[PDB]
């Protein structure tokens, strides 16, 4: 885990917190020391705020993997460039190839930042940055689960 502290509140600024819930995946039980990467992209892809690591996952399941852990956005909302997005990126440890990997990412844009309950799909890595051309991990009802908390 590599996850930081909320940021110092400001007057008539807004703080975002996400907890992660859970991540659909077909094979997500088989998945060796699991955490998700957050990160934050202008439009060009490049980081708007440092990046953060969620420690190794709860628990696995067959079909899901929860953590239930919370994220503090590094930026203050009315902070991030119109085009930023919120990137979530699987990754897992690789038994035999002895390396870490990232299977999938699921992203959200600035428009979709509100309070209450969201579910994300989940796209095949390489990770795009900016977004552009993605294949869609599994037409399966799998995703990612958040739920997202806006402060002051």
């Amino acid at each position: 885990g590599t996850l930081l502290p909320r940021l110092p509140s400001e007057p008539g600024m807004t703080l975002l917190t996400i907890r992660i819930e859970k991540i659909g995946l077909k094979d997500a039980g088989q998945c060796i020391d699991p955490y998700i990467t957050v990160s934050v992209k202008d439009l060009n892809g490049i980081d708007l705020t440092p990046v953060q690591d969620t420690p190794v996952a709860s628990r696995k399941e067959d079909t899901y993997v929860h953590f239930n852990v919370d994220i503090e956005l590094q930026k203050h909302v009315e902070k991030l460039t119109k085009g930023a997005a919120i990137f979530f990126e699987f990754k897992h440890y690789k038994p035999k190839k002895r390396f870490t990997s990232t299977k999938c990412f699921a992203f959200m844009e600035m428009d979709e930042i509100k309070p209450g309950p969201i579910v994300i799909e989940l796209y095949k890595k390489p990770t795009d940055f900016k977004r552009k051309k993605l294949q869609l991990l599994t037409k399966k009802p799998l995703y990612l689960h958040l739920h997202q908390s806006l402060h002051k």
